[PDB]
């Protein structure tokens, strides 16, 4: 496993973050690759990508995604000024992010139909420190573990509907967990 922290490996910018419970390694691999392993962990999120983001970014995904329990993979970023942290989901474990939430509309992009959402995180963490802050999401009906992500028809349909992006921080593919047990190895580029 690698130190929680930011970085680049192989040319890709990583991020890997955990809440300290213990139960989770990630690893950084060839090119674009990452592998996490976890059991019975506490809340991490970790990935490659690019820092900055942009907003008409192809990201192409590829592997094997194994939650057992609460987890989401999926293209997840901030942006700033506004502040926002969002996710275009892919594939999740036991817990769909948007139940109870807003839903704010739908979009179809890369062979499927997403449900839009929106919620607040208030007093959380973030990447400007504690804060208040919208999270938009796209939630993608057909669940896959490979595929390209047109991270501009999400943008634009989220503009759409008035949910605004300010100036992209990082912008990576992350397999998150919050107390549950997997595996994964995902390719970016």
């Amino acid at each position: 496993t690698i130190q929680p922290g930011t970085g680049y490996n192989n040319g890709y910018f990583y991020s890997y973050w955990n809440d300290g419970h213990g139960g989770v390694t990630y690893t950084n691999g060839p090119g674009g690759q990452f592998s996490v392993n976890w059991s019975n962990s506490g809340h991490f999120v970790g990935g490659k990508g690019w820092q900055p983001g942009t907003k008409n970014k192809v990201i192409n995904f590829s592997g094997s995604y194994n939650p057992n329990g609460n987890s989401y993979l999926s293209v997840y970023g901030w942006s700033r000024n506004p502040l926002i942290e969002y996710y275009i989901v892919e594939n999740f474990g036991t817990y769909n992010p948007s139940t109870g939430a807003t839903k704010l509309g739908e979009v179809t992009s890369d062979g499927s139909v997403y449900d839009i959402y929106r919620t607040q995180r208030v007093n959380q963490p973030s990447i400007i420190g504690t804060a208040t802050f919208y999270q938009y999401w796209s939630v993608r009906r057909n669940h896959r573990s490979s595929g390209s992500v047109n991270t501009a028809n999400h943008f634009n349909a989220w503009a759409q509907q008035g949910l605004t992006l300010g100036t992209m921080d990082y912008q990576i593919v992350a397999v998150e967990g919050y107390f549950s047990s997997g595996s994964a190895s995902i390719t970016v580029s």
